[PDB]
């Protein structure tokens, strides 16, 4: 049970746009794949940020990771 943060700076309006879609894009995946390869065990915080920079439904970005892992771990390597 530990904590302790600091603050002191005016905030700014949130970010809203009609870009958030259910399905993923071939231009967004790249970012996800690159972020996954380097980080396959990210925390809610990361998932939130990444999904914010890539512009993809946080949920879709969060699950997309948990799903990929299961596959990677699932015995049975595929050599392309």
């Amino acid at each position: 049970g530990s904590s302790g943060s600091s603050g002191g700076t005016g905030g700014e309006e949130p970010q809203r746009d009609k870009r958030l879609r259910t399905t993923i894009t071939p231009e967004q995946l790249e970012i996800l794949y690159q972020k996954y390869l380097l980080d396959s065990n990210p925390t809610r915080k990361m998932l939130d940020h990444i999904a914010h920079e890539v512009g993809l439904k946080k949920r879709v970005v969060q699950v997309w990771f948990q799903n990929t892992r299961a596959r990677e771990r699932k015995s049975g390597p595929s050599s392309g």
